[PDB]
């Protein structure tokens, strides 16, 4: 989940 | 390179 | 951007 | 229920 | 805003 | 009851 | 201001 | 009565 | 209230 | 100016 | 003024 | 009274 | 000036 | 009591 | 919201 | 110029 | 000043 | 007694 | 997101 | 050349 | 108020 | 001069 | 000059 | 209050 | 706002 | 000249 | 004159 | 109190 | 942005 | 010249 | 302004 | 010779 | 002369 | 006020 | 002071 | 005994 | 002459 | 104060 | 602008 | 002379 | 001077 | 007691 | 002003 | 003739 | 871990 | 102007 | 002779 | 990263 | 040498 | 130059 | 002569 | 000022 | 001189 | 103190 | 860049 | 020549 | 001194 | 004890 | 442009 | 001469 | 006349 | 003062 | 001195 | 022991 | 020296 | 035992 | 570091 | 156990 | 550990 | 020089 | 002199 | 204290 | 690393 | 020379 | 002569 | 002092 | 880069 | 000879 | 230690 | 000399 | 004297 | 120790 | 290019 | 003769 | 190291 | 010279 | 002369 | 001191 | 220290 | 000379 | 290097 | 002797 | 060069 | 004679 | 050095 | 001569 | 030493 | 003659 | 000192 | 006769 | 004193 | 009659 989490933010940053 | 570092991160954690 | 961000947080959890 | 919190939050903000 | 911000919040809970 | 809560709190503030 | 807050929530309760 | 009392301390505030 | 607030304030100022 | 600065603040709060 | 605004405060509140 | 102490304030200062 | 301040204060509690 | 003690501290200070 | 905050203070500056 | 800076800014968030 | 404000401070409690 | 206590603190401070 | 921001900046400066 | 600049720093962030 | 202050520092410089 | 210039910045703000 | 500056600014305030 | 204090000064300078 | 302040100054100076 | 460097400054922002 | 400022200043407060 | 203060400091100065 | 600046000295020196 | 130095100063940045 | 202050000197001179 | 001069200058400027 | 330049001078600014 | 130096100025030299 | 102090209280207690 | 305690600690201290 | 500059820039202060 | 401060250095010098 | 000038001092001279 | 030497002057600027 | 303004502090402490 | 420190520092200061 | 100044010389030599 | 000279100079400047 | 995530931010950065 | 000064010395001389 | 010659240099300048 | 940093900003400059 | 820097710091944590 | 030093800081972090 | 010019100039500055 | 003193330097040459 | 100065500023302060 | 301090400077300049 | 600034400089002196 | 030396300093820059 | 100062303290406490 | 602690404390700074 | 220059003062000298 | 003088020189520079 | 010339000028003065 | 100054370089020269 | 203050210190407690 | 432990530390520091 | 000190540390204890 | 772990964490620190 | 830290604090325990 | 604990909790961080 | 970190740091720096 | 220090920092700590 | 002036200010302190 | 040591400084400068 | 950036530096320049 | 400062700088560091 | 100048100054300063 | 100064100026020159 | 730069500036003067 | 002067300082530099 | 830890800095430096 | 200030130093604390 | 304003402080302090 | 510093200080300066 | 230069002022002259 | 020694002078220089 | 700073200076220049 | 100054500054610090 | 003008000098300070 | 300074400085001048 | 300096430093020049 | 200055000055110091 | 510097300007010159 | 003149100048620096 | 000069002058003349 | 006075000039310079 | 200077320098003339 | 003066010169200096 | 300098010169010339 | 007027000058001097 | 001088250049002219 | 007017010039200064 | 001086010219003369 | 003449213009002057 947290690696999910961090992901999302990168693709979202 | 800020999303490269978050996606670094996420494969870390 | 804010609004994607918290929707993206939104589908996350 | 907390998916539809932060989408009404985005949906807002 | 706000008033909106309560009211979107009243509709949820 | 908890709507009507903040809907009236929204109306108010 | 704070009056009509006291008096709304006594109306509601 | 709670909403009297509520009512009195608008009334006073 | 806010909005009464700063319409009061900006008529002040 | 200032006035209709905070003026607009309050009709957007 | 700084009397106004207090006093502007206070019909306010 | 919350009033009250805002008026006195505005006299005073 | 300070006098007059607690003076009034006092006649407000 | 109160108003006592911030009349005294007015006569005081 | 934060939007049309931005877009009010361009229409203002 | 400075509306058209903030404008863009409001579009982007 | 420090030696009445406590004495003052006795003589009212 | 609260009263001789504060006595004795301003007799001697 | 950063990436646009800048972009857009460019492309107003 | 600040365009560019910028936009470099776009693409490279 | 603003206004005021600049109108009177007008009227005395 | 230095008066009307005041006296424009004052109707300006 | 100087205490009319002063003393239209206490009017002022 | 504040006007006396300018009040003062502008008498005193 | 800042337009009309340059055309101010302009029509003045 | 001025004037007009002014004005043009004034449409330019 | 600072005697004097200070002591008006006495008197004020 | 304070008053004495400053007379006394005026007195001294 | 900058380049409409320069051209517009250009323009008016 | 001035008026050319200007302009290309605007092409370059 | 500064043509005013111009032709003054004009006719002075 | 001198004041036309100078009034040429103040067109001018 | 030197007189008028500065009363003209005065009535100017 | 301004006006009134250079008036005097004048009247002096 | 602190042995005085303390010795008062016991005297106290 | 609570102020023997009281005097030996102003004593030792 | 220099007496007389102090004194009426006196009178104007 | 400073009238008579120039009023003093009048006189002097 | 310049270029006026000049041909404004040609004129004259 | 002077006319046109100023004059090819400005048309060179 | 010192020691009679912290004289003089003490004395009213 | 206080009052003794501040004399001690006088006395040394 | 310099007109008048040749013409007293004229008179004058 | 010297008179005329400087007449004519006057006239001319 | 640690040391694997100080490798990957010096490959990053 | 120049002209003008030579011809009036022709005139004359 | 002369008067020509400043004639003819004045055509000439 | 920091080494692309400084290659697009040495091939920009 | 930063990445230098944090993989000997790997190495050592 | 500037590109190179720049570039050799590059290579050098 | 000499006496008249600077009296002559005196009743012109 | 001016023309008093140039009247006295007429009066004594 | 200069002592007289510093003795009235003295009487001033 | 001040007044002592330039009555010595004075009595010493 | 800066080359290109300096070739500009070269082609436009 | 002076095109040239910019050209060159262009070039080596 | 401070040898002095920490002694006079250590004599008060 | 304290000041036994101060002393030796004066005794050593 | 400084070729420009010296053949426009070529041509008219 | 002189004419070609100078454009010796412009084509020189 | 140099003593009367330095008289005349210290009366001035 | 410089009354005096002038009146005893007169009596000195 | 720091290993004095620390055994002067253990010597004291 | 604490005092030992002052000692210890003493001695090491 | 830090393992000095928890060796100490530990030979204490 | 505690003896033990701070020899360790000498040992390792 | 970490690593060794935690395997000695186990094989203590 | 605990000791597996910590050993497994080294070979992981 | 500390000791092979500042060794290291040495030897990179 | 800079590695000796941290080296020696190292042997010390 | 200056070891009065500091002579002076120690007995004014 | 302190005019010990202006005294001091005296004594020396 | 130091050793390296200077000798690059220099090198360079 | 130049190169050799930075070599020998570096090689000092 | 010289002397007398500069005593005359000396008393009058 | 100053007139010390000039005295034993004048008691050399 | 100096040795060029002058090696440059050589080859064109 | 110039240019061997710069080339001479080139190669020193 | 701090004593050897001074003693190696003045070593060094 | 640095080495022998550190070194005192050292010796000192 | 540099050394004996320091002991002479030393001795002071 | 204070003293001691500014002793060895003084001998070292 | 002086060479240059002196070679058409030779061809020139 | 001239043209041959501005060619000569070009060619040392 | 200051020292060998400074010799290696002064073997350079 | 200038070497051995530099070096016997190196040899003194 | 010159040697008594110091020696004076130095007496007088 | 600054006597003995200009007095060697005598002696030595 | 500092007599050593200008010491060498005579020696020197 | 210079070198006996350096000298006394340093003897002084 | 300066030696050389002087060297390199003699077998110039 | 030119030559010779700055020869022997280096030598001497 | 100096010497090339004047041989080429004496080869000249 | 001229060419051979030259040339002795050259080879003594 | 000076000396040597001007020593070489007289061998020189 | 010449040689003489510089040689005596630098023998006083 | 400008005694000596002056008999130096006459004992030359 | 001249010996014997800069010996007497020394001897003033 | 003047007198001295003019009294020595009458002896010996 | 000469030396009596320098005699004589002395006695007047 | 300019009298007295074209007295004594006189009576010598 | 010279004497006369000196005497007469001193009269005057």
């Amino acid at each position: 989940f947290l690696g999910a989490l961090f992901r999302a933010l990168s693709r979202l940053l």
